[PDB]
């Protein structure tokens, strides 16, 4: 169980890091984005 | 502790794939958005 | 583990809250963002 939670945990860190990024780059149109 | 984590990263999961969603329809311009 | 997966967990929140945030005000126009 805490194994699969860790796994699931650090897959949504990475989801969450590419959003942020994403989400950053509308904010300031960064590159015409 | 471990059964209230899993159902806290299952509503992260949800969160995460409507952000998902949204952030792909801003960039792509989807339907107008 | 438990508990730094709860640390996590909760940053975690915070982040996709605050990615919530940023996503409405880009999908409403809010404030011109």
């Amino acid at each position: 169980e805490v194994e699969a939670l860790e796994k699931k945990v650090e897959a949504l860190e990475f989801k969450v890091q590419k959003l942020e990024k994403k989400v950053e780059a509308l904010e300031h149109g960064w590159d015409g984005r």
